């Protein structure tokens, strides 16, 4: 795919700093769904606020996760094959810890403004759609997970 060339150039930019955009799709995420905050408990307990998760290491470590397995979408762009069990089992841990797979939509669109904000003009309505089809291809994957 010739799509792949805008995702691996829009990455790099934000691939670099991984935690400081990682940070930006968080609260985004946040922002726009309050109510995955509790799903994020470490240690038993619940962030009261989205701030709060910001000074946890555990969170911060999930955003450098996230970021690892968009990094790894990025680099199979042309594939998923080599990625669709390890996002099925994704999904089935996600599943576990709550999380709903109509939430993966808001982190979907919480990736697509922290690239927004990263690449101001130089994301470009075909960058936009080049990363909403891969976003959905890894929810595709993931989604088996929720065994459906
Ligand atoms: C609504 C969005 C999400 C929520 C609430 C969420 C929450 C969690 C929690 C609570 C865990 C277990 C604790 C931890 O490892 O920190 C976890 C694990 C993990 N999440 Fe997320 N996550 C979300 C989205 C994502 C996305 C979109 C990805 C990938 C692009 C991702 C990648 C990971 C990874 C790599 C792990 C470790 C899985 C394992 O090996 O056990 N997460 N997530």
């Amino acid at each position: 795919r010739p799509e792949s060339e805008l995702i691996r150039q829009s990455w790099r930019v934000v691939s670099r700093s991984p935690l400081e955009h990682g940070t930006v799709l968080f609260a985004r995420l946040f922002a726009l769904e309050p109510s995955l905050l509790p799903l994020f408990q470490y240690n038993g307990r619940q962030f009261s606020s989205p701030e709060d998760s910001l000074s946890s290491p555990e969170f911060l470590d999930h955003i450098r996760k996230v970021m690892l397995v968009i990094d790894a979408a990025v680099t199979n762009v042309e594939d998923l094959s080599s990625l669709e069990e390890y996002l099925t089992s994704l999904g089935r841990k996600h599943r576990a810890v709550g999380v709903r797979l109509s939430s993966f939509s808001t982190v979907g669109e919480s990736l697509l403004y922290m690239l927004e904000k990263s690449l101001g003009p130089d994301f470009t309505p075909a960058t936009r759609t080049a990363w909403s089809r891969l976003y959905g291809a890894v929810v595709q994957a993931m989604s088996r997970g929720w065994d459906g």
